[PDB]
């Protein structure tokens, strides 16, 4: 159920239409370099870094090859397989050139496709209000490509694909599969699952361009050949935050750490300019990368956008609990846990997994089976911010099987 | 599975966190209205049409229920239960007030929710830099909503929800089901299902905001109640374009309508600000009212963007065929429909379904089993537009059973 255009699954060459074998090229030029066939004046000679040939098309030549990133606004960021650098128009010397340049974003990166009919299209640059083609319709010749409005004398800017590469290494997505309750315990030496052993549950799952992917072992050049998508997973599973025996009677305290630490969000950060907001460990901040594909990267996740200012923080809270039962008991205590992982297009995991510890939704464990344990007291110890100062209302039972949510009922500020 | 904030699911009111028990409310005031329990100044005469007020809140008053539409680059459009009608930022007289207006849309009907910790936020208006408070951080008197910039003694923009009605009519949206293969044929009697009786796939469903819905008996005031979301279907069925029985070698002609209807297309712009552009049948073009909302309108209902200037329109082949045969059969020819339905909340049809016949999608039942007849010929009769003029290579064998979609190898241009 993969809903991207083809322009975004495949990499395709882009030629006029009236040139016999020429095709857009990429080139590693400097300013006052000579297009040789080309006739006198401003489109013998470069005048920016990295201009745009008319090439004949060399087939498999990785320089002819562009994939289209689709954008929420319709628009393409166009990438190539040569280096990953991306197409932007660009004013040097009163002239209105096509180069290529690393992946901004700015408006001049956008593109918008409009076809003309099944077969042809045209390049336009909205904030300019011009569209790509061969300076002085050469369409036959070595020189570069200009970006132009549309006057009477003006060069055709009719385009098509020449050539297509549909193997491009695209990911498998994996199935969704729903979170299950955890399994009961069958004895007392039964500490139930840990956290390394809870399966896993796939909520969401969504593409990334290649082009903000700070992987630390490929370089942009070697990523848009082998993985130019790569895949976020939003997962969950019910994570152990303790189990011991308890004695008839005993009392015990606890330290629970919840919520994603500080050096996990600047590592999500790096990698894919994206955080966990304070406001859900579902709730997703977008960067300037990252902005422009954000509607997309939450419908396919099934993440909501965040409103919060600061980001997930931990919080230390100090739990007092009470064996209320005259048995020796087993106790295993779980909260829910949002495990975002990035993988490859090969499969192979970018790094560790970044995990959100939800104190709000708590599961609990017992041998002998239907037990209940007293949260006798909860008290902050210390908090990365002030976004939740909520804490459960005590005495509360805390009964085998049963999943407990905050709500206004079961929950006060700290203070209270 | 819904993908929304909380606030885009039901109706809430606004206030000051520091107002004892007055909230935001629509008025239907004229500049000169006097604020009578105002200190004297810019805060106790009305400068604009229909400003807001710092109101005592009036539980089950739909003037104080607004619902927030969420908008594909994470802001919203704030609409009241009242009248339909939506905040606006607006300066009169060099003073920054909120208003409420009709849906257009504009940059100064977009709100940031700006999260400052659970149950606390502030309404941004990021063009202007700009926040909602009440005049003078009178919070208990009656007097107007403002939008100002923070500077030291500012009044203080932190708001709250006061009060939420959760009942407000949201739709119950349809399960998604695969478009199956037509059955066999039973006898020669047999004409295969008419397209009244094929079964639909509903292959996307989307929420549609109702403020753009130009329901032809609901005005916005009672959609607003009783429909604050619309349901839009993308389904799919094979829709049976001709069936007779065939004696042994015998030659016929068809006249083949395919496409959608400018009338239809027409209606559908009216209704819903959105058309199928000429590039295929799930390519949707979008204007000025359902632009903010496209990315989620394309991810729900399964769709694609269109990048034509033209509308999908209608065309008539004439079909020659012949049955290669020496049976008796019954042929009966089938193309793939794509069939764009609107209900209400209710789930009653705001009008007949807006359908595309695809020519390039073709299937085709026989009885007895496995006959195959011949295409010899196909002749464009006429279009709508020079979209896409593609006919069928010919001679062509259509065999019970087998789909047959265009390509590069069994389709050319008319005039070769």
């Amino acid at each position: 159920n993969l809903n991207l255009p083809e322009q975004s699954t495949r990499f395709q060459t882009i030629a006029s239409i009236h040139s016999n074998n020429c095709s857009f090229e990429i080139l590693n030029n400097d300013p006052g370099y000579i297009y040789g066939d080309s006739v006198d004046g401003e489109c013998r000679i470069a005048v920016a870094h990295r201009e745009l040939g008319n090439g004949l098309e060399r087939t498999g030549d990785d320089r002819f090859l562009f994939i289209f990133y689709a954008l929420d606004n319709n628009n393409f960021i166009i990438a190539n397989r040569h280096d990953g650098f991306v197409l932007q128009f660009l004013i040097a010397n009163g002239q209105g050139v096509i180069v290529s340049r690393e992946y901004q974003p700015n408006i001049h990166q956008e593109f918008t496709i409009q076809s003309i009919n099944s077969d042809t299209f045209r390049l336009h640059s909205r904030d300019t209000n011009t569209f790509a083609t061969v300076c002085w319709a050469q369409f036959n010749s070595w020189t570069k490509i200009v970006s132009r409005v549309d006057n009477p004398g003006a060069p055709n800017a009719n385009l098509k694909h020449r050539s297509l590469l549909t193997d491009i290494n695209m990911p498998q997505l994996p199935s969704l599969t729903p979170l299950q309750p955890l399994p009961r315990l069958t004895e007392l030496e039964d500490g139930g699952l840990s956290p390394a052993q809870a399966p896993r549950a796939i909520i969401g799952r969504t593409l990334i361009p290649c082009l903000f992917v700070n992987d630390p072992v490929l370089r942009l050049e070697n990523r848009i050949k082998q993985s130019p998508y790569y895949v976020l997973e939003h997962r969950q599973y019910w994570h152990r935050i303790w189990t011991d025996i308890f004695t008839a009677g005993e009392r015990r305290e606890y330290r629970e750490v919840t919520g994603i630490n500080n050096n996990a969000q600047n590592d999500m950060n790096k990698m894919i300019n994206i955080t966990i907001g304070a406001d859900g460990p579902n709730r997703l901040r977008f960067g300037n990368l990252s902005t422009p594909f954000r509607q997309q990267i939450i419908d396919n996740s099934n993440t909501l956008g965040s409103f919060a200012n600061t980001n997930y923080g931990t919080r230390t809270d100090i739990v007092n609990v009470f064996n209320s039962e005259f048995h020796q008991v087993r106790y295993a205590r779980f909260v829910k846990a949002y495990e975002y992982r990035l993988t490859r297009a090969d499969g192979s995991q970018v790094g560790t997994p970044w995990v959100v510890l939800d104190r709000k939704e708590m599961d609990l464990r017992t041998y002998p089976h239907n037990m209940a344990i007293t949260l006798e007291n909860v008290k902050i110890d210390n908090a990365d911010n002030s976004y939740d100062l909520s804490i459960w209302k005590t005495p509360l039972k805390l009964k085998d099987g049963k999943i407990i949510i905050e709500n206004h009922e079961n929950s006060k500020p700290y203070y209270n």
